[PDB]
């Protein structure tokens, strides 16, 4: 399985992940959010810039400050390269 | 976020995955199965040894031939190390 290294920015915190490169983002985004919520459960809120893992609505990846990537596309389709910064948006 | 590379056995096929080592298995197993479903979607049926992605219960990881690991535990809790062989069972 091809993979890509991405770093998720949550406020000031960076978290490095290894994600499937060629599978649509919709296939794994929900459990990604769930994992990151556990990983950052003890992190102070001011450091997370108030980030809410319990936000309602449809989660997607986005390059910081940009419109969200299409969930039916893979990271490869979206041109995401190793070490790219992404955010989680809903 | 700690990770451990595991080898998932499906029939005669072995597929390496980098999984979160420190969060409960139940946090990511469902999307792991979904991802693996896409990755192995062109694998010939005889290589798959009757492995079925259609669940007969709640999915769990298991060391081949052993009782399934508890979903509330992490890979670390289960003593899983790099290149540990695991299967998916329901």
């Amino acid at each position: 399985m091809a993979t890509t290294r991405v770093t998720i920015l949550t406020g000031r915190r960076m978290t490095d992940l290894v994600l499937p490169a060629a599978v649509p983002m919709e296939t794994y985004i929900d459990d990604t959010v769930a994992v990151l919520s556990e990983v950052l459960e003890d992190t102070p809120a001011d450091v997370l810039g108030g980030f809410d893992f319990t936000a309602q609505g449809v989660w997607a990846f986005a390059r910081p400050g940009s419109p969200p990537l299409k969930l039916d596309q893979s990271l490869d389709d979206a041109g995401v390269v190793d070490g790219s910064l992404l955010t989680l948006v809903s």
